[PDB]
Formats: structure tokens, sequence, C-alpha cells
């Protein structure tokens, strides 16, 4: 039929440059576990497709005064992409402008440690001032803390949302980055599933710590009645019940794995 | 509107008995998982309910001859009920005939053993005779092994299928009977969120054992197409994200825990 535009965000190990991609054309300049799950979906599903990384680098939140959205979440609301194949979660103010299949992995908010700071848990980190702590920008993680009625997590976003210097990030890779380059003096709230991929990889300095915040699920997006939805969801079903879905996890973290 | 008739199926800790229920009438002879979920989706899509017990105890399966469906995804395709909220877990064959939720909890298959049992794994399982093993009828579990294409599982069912006497059950006590009652000789595998449950209730005598061998979730079921569908999905992403699902899973599991 038409050619399916793609749209992604490059966040490892889901999809990230190959150190050659400069030689590379089209879909071959990218790798990782989503690059690899949309082409399953697209040979299960019969479409041809392009992958494209979002414009803005985000995921997708809603101006409060302009009520425009940002991110893989706008790209599809506005008519620019035909579905997003992403770690995008699953929220209940994106349930309601946007198509979700099921989920095709599970992850929790976590907490992110350089190795060795006296941190255990959530509430740990709320009866503190020595380590700042913050999250991502623009995603689920920082809207859990903005909107939770749950104490040790209002106390969270009090101090956060007032903290100077700012403890809130753009990407991922600057939040690692704070992490190791501030002697553990800084602690990052993130996705279980991102925190757990970092920790096998060199020079291998942070750690998972505590149990997850929160359960829930990253599923492929389409725009509000699209008729992609349908059959990209019984491929992801198909996927899961043929271990699929496990092979590319074990292919992605831990085949990867550099810490041992 | 009218009253919903909701399907369920008498399984613990979700939709189990009161002691007292001769005493008691209608939605008050029941308590459990479910029967406090089936309250909130209530609320938060304003309906009124009737709870049932499948008439037939099962989950849902279709018969290979006459392609009947039984068990509650039989009673929501024939119309016998609006609404099914059960531990029914969300597959690929059900998808295509009724509409589900999101899913409201997590889980994967798992070996319950008598304590002191020498196994570990279903690799373990696979190699030995000595102790028997086998699943529940009529769900998502016998179907899982008997469509695997994992050497591990196929050797599994080629057992299973052949074993005399059947290592086949027809409810999760009797599984969970046999393994009390069989001195170490009998492995049951069943849904991990049940193991974990029997796990901790009197007299502690049994025990999950290794890691899960899939990842999969429950959601409520509709009718194909049913107006309910909609409402009841958001409300299920409204009580996640309020941690009431978290609260409930506590409440019928770990502060119910008679182990410690
Ligand atoms: N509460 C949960 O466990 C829950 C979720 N549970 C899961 O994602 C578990 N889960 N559920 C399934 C599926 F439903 F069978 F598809 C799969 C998985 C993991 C592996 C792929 C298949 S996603 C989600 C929630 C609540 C908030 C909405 C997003
Ligand atoms: N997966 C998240 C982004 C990462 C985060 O918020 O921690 C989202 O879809 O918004
Ligand atoms: N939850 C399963 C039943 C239990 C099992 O198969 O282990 C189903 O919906 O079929």
């Amino acid at each position: 039929n038409k050619t399916v535009v793609v749209t992604t965000i490059l966040e490892s190990p889901y999809v990230m440059m190959k150190k050659n991609h400069e030689m590379l054309e089209g879909n071959e300049r990218y790798e990782g576990y989503c690059v690899d799950l949309a082409a399953e979906i697209a040979k299960h599903c019969g479409f041809k497709y392009k992958l494209t990384i979002v414009g803005d680098g985000k995921y997708g939140a809603r101006d409060a005064d302009t009520k425009i959205w940002n991110g893989m979440v706008g790209e599809l609301v506005y008519g620019k992409a035909d579905i997003a194949i992403a770690p995008l979660t699953i929220t209940l103010v994106r349930e309601e402008v946007i198509d979700f299949s099921k989920p095709f992995m599970s992850l929790g908010i976590s907490i992110m440690i350089k190795k060795g700071t006296p941190i255990e848990s959530a509430e740990d980190l709320s009866k503190q001032t020595e380590i700042a702590y913050g999250t991502l920008d623009s995603g689920s993680t920082k809207e859990f803390f903005r909107r939770s009625k749950i104490a040790v997590f209002d106390k969270m976003w009090t101090y956060m949302r007032s903290a100077e210097p700012s403890v809130f990030v753009r990407t991922t890779a600057e939040g690692v980055a704070r992490v190791r380059k501030s002697k553990g003096k800084y602690a990052y709230l993130l996705e279980s599933t991102m925190n757990e991929y970092i920790e096998q990889r060199k020079p291998c300095d942070t750690m998972k710590v505590g149990g997850n915040l929160d359960s829930k699920g990253y599923g492929i997006a389409t725009p509000k009645g699209s008729s992609l939805g349908t059959p990209v969801n019984l491929a992801v079903l198909k996927l899961s019940e043929q271990g699929v879905l496990d092979k590319l996890k074990n292919k992605w973290w831990y085949d990867k794995g550099e810490c041992g």
C-alpha cells in the first residue's frame, strides 16, 4: 500500500546509531531492540516501512497553555507518523489520544546510583538533602511524581520541582553522565529496563537499588482509530507467545553485558 | 441502564466464598482481589452489577471438533455474560474473539513443589521420570506446552500428554492437593501469582522454584465490540496509576500471609 512512517527515539539499547552509520542509508543506519521489533512487526503485518528519529528528541507531553503535544506522541496526534515503535509507556492521558497495543515489555520506575552511594530506597532519598535526585523531562516518570498522592512520592516531587540548580535532564544519557560525574551526589530516577541495561555497560560504576516504584508496560502506538492497530496488536501477542520478545530482550541486555 | 452480569471463577484469592455465605445474598456472598476490583471498576464506569460463578468452573478453551467455547470465554462469546473480571490470561486465540483491557496484573508460568523436592528448573523436570508433573485443564498453561516449539517445553508436553495415570487436574486446588499428598512425587505447573499466594498459606509446605517460563498478563474481558470496553480500559489505567492495583495485591497476598 503506502510505506509506513515509523517514529522512534535514540535511546539505548532500543535504537542506537551503528558506529558506521555515515557509511549507511535508510533503516540500515540503526540497530537495537526496537529496530529488530519493527522488522518483526512489519513481516507479520505485511507492510514496508521507514524509520525516522523524533525531531525534538522527546517521548511526549502536552503543554499546559498551548495544549500542543510534543515528541513521538505529537508526531502521531498531528499525523506526521503512522506508528511509534519505541520504549513508550502506556498511561491514561496518552491512551485517550492514541491507540496502544497490549504491552511488549513490562517495567517500573527505579533508582540508579553511583556504586557505594548510601541509598537503598525512595524513602531513603526523601529523608535527606546531601544527594540530589531528578528525572527525565517530558515523559511518564516526571508525571508520576508530579501527580502522586503517595506521601513519599509527593515529598520527592516538592523537593525536585524547586531544587537549584535544576535536577531535571533532557536525555537519559545526561542523567547517567550526571550520576557518574557527581561522585555519589546525584541519584537518577528512571525506568527499570533502562537502569538494568546501563548496569551491564562499562565502566560498570552504576547500580539499580531497591524495588520498583510502580508496575506498567510499553506498547506500540498508532494514531487513534488507525486500521494498523488491530494487526499490530495480534503481531505483538504472537511474538510474545513464540518467545521472540524474550529472545530479543536477552540479545540486547545480557548477551551484550560488559560487566561479567 | 441495565445491571451488568459479571462472570468470574472460584479461585483463591481472586474470588472465594466467605465462610458465612449461606447467611448472605448476592454479591455479599464473595470476597477477594477480583471482588474488590469489580467494585472499583463499577464505581469508575457508573454501572450496577451482579457477580455469577461460571457454570462449568473453567477458564475457557475451544473444542477441536464442535469448535464450541467453554468456561468464562464461552459465557462472553455466546452472550451469557457482559464482562469477565477474573485471573483471565490475555492470549492471541482469545484476543481474536473477545475484547481485553490493558493488563491489571502481570504473571508467568511457574513451578510449584513440595518443600525438599530435588527440582530447581523446568530443565530439571524434563530430564527425569521419578517426579510426575502436570497442569490445569482448559486454560492458558496447558496450551503453552501443547503449542511450544522450545525444546525443553516440547519434551515436557510429549511426556505429559501420554503419562499414566493422568497428570492433568480440573482445578487449581486439586493440583495443590496433589503436590501436598504425593510426598514430593508430583510437581505442579501454574501461574506465578497463584503459586506465590499458596506459598504464604498453611500448612506452608509448598514452594515456587526457579524463574518464570514466560511473561504475560491478565485483563478484563468483554464481548467483542461491546461499548463497555473503552471505559473499563480507562478505569484499569486510572487504578494502576493511583496505586490501587498495588494496594489490592498487598491486601490479598501478603497482608494475609500465614507463613511469616
Ligand atoms: N499492572 C500491570 O502489570 C500492567 C502491565 N503488565 C504487563 O505489561 C505484563 N504483560 N502483559 C502482557 C500481555 F497482556 F499478555 F500482553 C505482556 C506483558 C509483559 C511481556 C509481554 C506481554 S502493562 C501496564 C500495566 C498497568 C498500567 C498500564 C500498562
Ligand atoms: N518511557 C517513558 C520515558 C522515560 C521516562 O520517563 O523515564 C515515556 O514514555 O515517557
Ligand atoms: N489464567 C489461566 C488459567 C490458569 C492456568 O492455565 O494456569 C487462563 O486464563 O486460562
